[PDB]
């Protein structure tokens, strides 16, 4: 069977086991949960570690006295449990006065204050140890035109990270910043809406080295894009610091279903690519269970999270393992991609007359590219037709 | 009454008012036009120049003693009405060759006729006076996920674009490349799919300076994004190089609809960036008469792009010179996002207790942003319901 | 100017104006409104009327006492100011009972309930003078394919509809039922998600005269489509009870934004045809005024709804009357389109021959359209370049 | 393993594996296939039959000689064969004449010649066996605003459609005609965009049992709507005629994939459904082979649809005969869904304390749906971890 162990390095929010089901059209479906439990619970299923927003551990407005006492108690289930913190992020978006946005709320004052909420919880971070820090924009955006100018709020976003790589190396902590974009949802729009607009902003700050991405599977898709090419062009660009994994069924709401719901092919292709890639982060899942479940609902859903992963991993190995579709590929030329175009040089390629000028168009337009029959063996072996 | 001038910079493609209408699903519904005679009817209209695919301007397969006709008889045109040339393209998704990409086709052999293919038109632009180059990777990517491993097609993208930084820098062209994204259509999904992809692909280019983006108005919208605010990371990030004016209603196929049609108020709001801006590039029309229209449809379509530029840049200017909107700013606090979040540095900003400390949220929460009325004004202004 | 009077039809539900701001990912940023003071507000606004969800008058599980005091201060309110109650409707998607819908909820024991509470409400809705009562089935859906099987659960929606329809002729009641569609959101897909959708099930009800639709702008876009082609539809079958306006800005989460954001261009076509049709019905406004927003926007948002149909008339008049229009319309044959296609009858036209024997498609084929200059007149006269 | 047979049901139109490849953007890229060669060659394949547009067997134009001519060749084919021909349809999209639609253009002279092309090719269908006659407005719509009013394109749609059942009983065959729904492509807007809006039309035609609707996969999700559910809705109206199985991979240009492609899962809880439900139709594919592909794989991607179709019927069939899953639908309460609401009638259910007076909603809240366990059992099937 497919069992999880604290090896596969699947983590999971507090606020994702935790979500009580309130949504905009209703209200809560289940109880709070504490931390503790959630800690524990996971950990029974076979989790890695748990990852946390500040306002998800410690409750807003808190006094030093309960806010010691509410870390404490995790920090108990954590040690009793030996379970990890590889990754935690900032709560920007509930409260009112975050309405605007934090990092770029038009009022100087909150923004302000944002960042002191934000440094705030990095130092926490660290001293749980946290090699991540999240950070979702989800009120940076604008509902109107006006509202908001947008170079000018770029400049507010950039300072502000700006300010956050200063701290983070003036106190040399060893922790890295992953901005998770998204395209819209609380906000009309949001900024930096796709893995690529964030990819383009962090070349744009002090210390880039410092800052990568945290792309969430449902989010791209809200954009209608491909997941697994906006991954391979983080991975490409040595950008990929985290991951969130999940499921969403199209262009709508954000969703957050469990992981391998949704676009089924989408999650083979990007579990194929991260595995065949090699990534070694955290495999972490920002889903909520259906408000139409109890707490059985939660952990089964949970536990879907890791299985279809596993299953998922199984198959792609598989599908590459397998002779018939290493022969599909060359037959498809995916050696060839592999060559470089020009290796001879920019002078040779002019002067080469079968590039151009002895080239027949026609003689090589007439070459099949055999996607098909490859993508059919693809198709055999996910549901598993196959090995 | 708003009359065009070549003072405007509006220009048009030989392949929009020449387009014949074939469509997936149907035959042309116009005859073919003479190059030639676009330009001098394009001249009467107010355009300030056009540009061209190189297949648009001499047929594919063209001999040289053709081809130099073909150039002849354009250049004659351009002369005799003073039309500019401020940007030139090249065609890599007509031909049955390019089925499966040009720079990223998994076959060598086409990837260097791509490029080969590409330095030649390079030539004849400059030649000509273009500024600009521009580049659609219409091709460049995949309807499965097997057939293209993107980290390695990027790699070959990447390829691709430097022989062509090295080439214009080893003859000393004054001429930029501006990289045009676009989802999907004609493949399944294409590299390079938005605005930030493109701005993030270029900063690992070996001479980033060279590029830029021309991003289309139609192609970020059928991704479901925010064009002005796009628009605005280029500007923010210097990178728009040049633009395609169109119209889109929505997630579907490339419309290509005339400027202003679609999507109007991200039209007024794109138009009030590009003016409040300064962008001085071209004000380029990529779109395409429908299907339905004969030859006094295509210039009466033609018209109407640069018409409701006018009028909308009238609209535009009138709302931002509006004291009562100056006012309804203000309000707004946009005078405050200007203001440095923390001007007097990270050491006092963490000493700053009213940042924290002596926060009140709920207080600063009560603020309202004042939105609602800003854009009510924003509204009546392009009814003309006011300036 | 434009100033909205009581004879303008103006409808505002009590949760539009009413709405806390609450949202995923955030909590309300305005305090609760009493119903009475929204129907003064409303009506010194120009209003018509006002609408309400049984639990935005009396809270969830009030008792028979309070209920009575609810009801009082509401009809107080009303009589003071001679605002109408043109429609009511039921909620059914906030409790947690309703986590899986009302009318076709799993449980059948829920479905009474659903069932029950609905009841309560219409003889309540009658007492005010409610002539529409509008469901709008928010939870009747799914987020997984067996959770749910449609046919049967269409058989639950038909026996609900029925059973209300039943109710509502033993009481001799003068009042009809109208389904509000909704692609999705809350849940992952709703039954009945479109215009469409509804009024293919209302012809299979057992008194399919007492059902209609109300439509909401913002729904339809939700799927992407023409909102004014689904509203002539509605018209064409004599369905359109009942409508709500407001805004959306393409396929994402149910923005609910004030009428006229979102597809400017929809809301004058949307107008022109309510006008032109001559619907009669109250033009009612389901939209959320911004959680930006303090109660100064609110009013502001609300204002904002009405002044924009008032100038989108004005545009729509001016435009048909227009003879310059006129004589495009004819131009592109929207007169023939009224003209039978075989008045003569089927024999006549099977022995026509110069319907296919003698036809030239070719010599048709050549014939423009002419829609192009139709449109820019359109444009002209909504930017107000013009009439 | 899973080998087709003409008892399969599996058919196929002639412009699927006959498409050249020619897109938007692109000359075809591969040379015409003769009909009978791919009547024999699908048979080959173990195909139940073949479909086809008028315009696929017989050229535009072509004289009664040529017809006859090709009719024969054709006849031949499928005489040897034993190829049956199920479905017919007419070509109203291609030529320029039907720029502005077929049924519901301006022009009144290309309606009725619409009208006598269709009228000759149903002759031929029914003299072939054919029992279903499709009909795709695929031009029937708009771009613009004005260029159509849809009431009374409604009404000539109605009259050429109602001219159409007349004919047909006239004449006394025994077919019947399927409207295939489109929101877009080619036109800005289709009429009838999805299956609830055909379903609604039908209602109101003068023989509403002769028609119903042959939904394609691809078309609805270009509107991000759940097929298997407007599948549902059709069958419960018993209309479904026909069906077009294909894949597509979200909201944009139509694909036309393999069946299989696309959003998997959803093909997974079709076939439950076809399977479950009984439907008896054929299993038509309206899929396009990629133009990337050669003759090799055009017939290697037919042959993916089928085999795509007989392994998801094997899982759905384990997927309901598993005793687990039996166990966990009656957990979900997917039973009490069967039970009437108020089998006990109207008077009863108002009587019932315990349906409302009497009711816990909040006891009954706290019930879970254990929708998740049940999904997950889903998954595990589709992907053989299981039966
Ligand atoms: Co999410
Ligand atoms: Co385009
Ligand atoms: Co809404
Ligand atoms: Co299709
Ligand atoms: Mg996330
Ligand atoms: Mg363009
Ligand atoms: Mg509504
Ligand atoms: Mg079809």
């Amino acid at each position: 069977s497919y069992q999880p162990t604290p090896e596969d390095k699947f983590t999971f929010g507090l606020w994702t086991v935790g979500w009580q089901g309130r949504d905009p059209f209703g209200d809560a479906t289940r109880g709070a949960l504490d931390p503790a439990e959630s800690v524990r619970r996971l950990a029974e299923l076979g989790a890695h570690g748990v990852t946390f927003h500040d306002d998800d551990l410690i409750p807003f407005g808190a006094t030093d006295s309960e806010r010691a006492e509410h870390i404490k108690r995790f920090r108990q289930a954590l040690d009793e449990t030996g379970m990890k913190v590889p990754m935690a992020t900032t709560n920007l978006f509930t409260h009112p006065v975050f309405k605007d946005g934090g990092f770029t709320a038009n009022d100087r004052d909150v923004r302000r204050y944002a960042l002191r909420k934000t440094i705030r919880n990095i130092d926490l971070a660290v001293e749980l140890g946290a090699q991540t820090y999240v950070a979702w924009g989800g009120r940076e955006g604008a509902e109107s035109g006006a509202a908001k100018d947008v170079r000018v709020a770029l400049d507010r976003m950039k300072e502000a990270f700006d300010l956050l790589g200063e701290y983070v190396t003036s106190q040399g902590y060893d922790t890295p910043f992953a901005i998770e974009p998204k395209p819209n949802e609380p906000r009309g729009d949001i900024l930096l809406p796709t893995i690529g607009h964030a990819l383009a902003f962090i070349d744009g700050l002090e210390r880039p080295e410092l800052y990568g991405v945290n792309p969430e599977v449902g989010h791209e898709q809200m954009a209608g894009l491909n997941f697994p090419h906006g991954i391979a062009q983080a991975l490409w660009a040595g950008k990929l610091f985290h991951i969130d994994l999940n499921g969403q069924s199209g262009i709508k709401y954000d969703q957050d279903l469990r992981f391998g719901p949704g676009d089924l092919r989408a999650a083979f292709w990007l579990v194929d690519l991260l595995e065949s890639a090699g990534y070694e982060g955290p495999r972490h899942f920002d889903f909520k269970p259906p408000r139409t479940e109890d707490f059985d609902g939660v952990w089964a859903s949970a536990a879907g999270c890791m299985r279809n992963y596993l299953i998922l991993k199984e198959r792609a190995a598989a599908f590459r393992a397998d002779p018939e579709v290493q022969e599909a590929l060359r037959a498809a030329r995916l050696d060839e991609l592999a060559q470089p175009t020009a290796g001879d040089g920019l002078q040779a390629l002019l002067p080469d007359r079968s590039a151009f000028e002895d080239f027949d168009p026609d003689a090589a337009a007439a070459r099949g590219m055999a996607f098909e029959r490859l993508d059919q063996l693809a198709m055999d072996h996910l549901l598993g037709a196959r090995g």
